[PDB]
């Protein structure tokens, strides 16, 4: 089944995913002169100084940092949410060449990887239960350019040997997420959808205006992890980011003038 090769890749999720053409998929192309800003939208709120990680997962599309999302340790709140999200897990889009890997896009720019912090709304018990909402999840989206290094990056870039192949998994306790944020939480909002089959329409997506800046050295090693298992012929974990899809019937708003 599905994943990002010529055969199985984004163009081809429609047939076991008929919500792949769908009224409100994700990604989607920023048009920063479209965007309205709405005053109406509240300050972000992100609360992350109780965060519990527990674990980092090669699932064969991507690599995933788990977190305790067994009470109310790290949350969003606040912007264009109503309620409380519960950050269940990380992880990361990229490329194999600094001019593409981000799914969402910026007046068509494309930068070099998208980090994804996905929340879940609490008010519907579990994951599982949330992902069945239109409301029932909030991701939040942030840029990476390369250039300098980001210190808060490295643990997580030096872990990755461990986790070389598909179905692998190692401890990852006490990091902290907020290490990953750019100074600014400006942002854009919309409503969308996974990005990965199952590709459910159940997301508030948040992007984050500034980027991030990695190393070429820390992108470097994203791109030496594996899609296939171990004992298995070497395919570079590469290019694992669905393109842009139609904006159709919404609207994106700016948390800034
Ligand atoms: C809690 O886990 C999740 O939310 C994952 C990631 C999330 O992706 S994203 N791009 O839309 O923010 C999708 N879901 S998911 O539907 O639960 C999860 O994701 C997939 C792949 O996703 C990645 C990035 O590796 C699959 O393997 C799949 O079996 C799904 O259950
Ligand atoms: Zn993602």
């Amino acid at each position: 089944h599905w994943g990002y090769g010529k055969h199985n890749g984004p163009e081809h999720w429609h047939k076991d995913f008929p919500i792949a053409k769908g009224e409100r998929q994700s990604p989607v192309d920023i048009d920063t002169h479209t965007a309205k800003y709405d005053p109406s939208l509240k300050p972000l709120s992100v609360s992350y100084d109780q965060a519990t990680s527990l674990r980092i997962l090669n699932n064969g599309h991507a690599f995933n940092v788990e977190f305790d999302d067994s009470q109310d340790k790290a949350v969003l709140k606040g912007g264009p949410l109503d309620g409380t999200y519960r950050l269940i897990q990380f992880h990361f889009h990229w490329g194999s060449l600094d001019g593409q890997g981000s799914e969402h896009t910026v007046d068509k720019k494309k930068y070099a990887a998208e980090l994804h912090l996905v929340h879940w709304n609490t008010k519907y018990g579990d994951f599982g239960k949330a992902v069945q909402q239109p409301d029932g999840l909030a991701v939040l989206g942030i840029f990476l350019k390369v250039g300098s290094a980001k210190p808060g990056l490295q643990k997580v870039v030096d872990v990755l040997d461990s986790i070389k192949t598909k179905g692998k998994s190692a401890d990852f306790t006490n990091f902290d997420p907020r290490g990953l944020l750019p100074e600014s939480l400006d942002y854009w909002t919309y409503p969308g959808s996974l990005t990965t089959p199952p590709l459910l329409e159940c997301v508030t997506w948040i992007v984050l205006k500034e980027p991030i800046s990695v190393s070429s050295e820390q992108v470097l090693k994203f791109r030496k992890l594996n899609f296939n298992g171990e004992g298995e012929p070497e395919e570079l974990m590469v290019d694992n980011w669905r393109p842009a899809q139609p904006l159709k019937n919404r609207q994106i708003k700016a948390s800034f003038k």
